[PDB]
């Protein structure tokens, strides 16, 4: 519910677990390993197990993390924005 915790959210063909940042509001998500955020793919337009193991690396894996700007910039060379499909594309830049 609360928007600076992470929660799985459906962008059609994959879960992300993301929130915004409590100091920047900028979306961030949990991070897969040293790469961008990690999509949980869903085998249908429903699909509980996806939504289950995103659910799960909340519960497990919530302390590896990426956020869409500076840090994405600094961390894979890109700023997440202007750029769909990317996930930060469908949010503010908070410019």
């Amino acid at each position: 519910d609360d928007i600076f915790e992470f929660k799985c959210v459906d962008f059609g063909a994959y879960f992300i677990a993301m929130r915004l940042d409590k100091k920047t509001y900028l979306p961030q998500a949990i991070r897969r390993g040293t790469g961008d955020a990690w999509m949980v793919k869903k085998a249908a337009k429903v699909d509980p197990s996806a939504q289950q193991f995103c659910q799960y690396l909340i519960k497990h894996k919530s302390n590896n993390v990426i956020t869409c700007g500076n840090e994405m910039l600094n961390e894979l060379g890109y700023s997440g924005y202007f750029m769909s499909p990317h996930w930060c594309s469908d949010f503010s830049n908070m410019e």
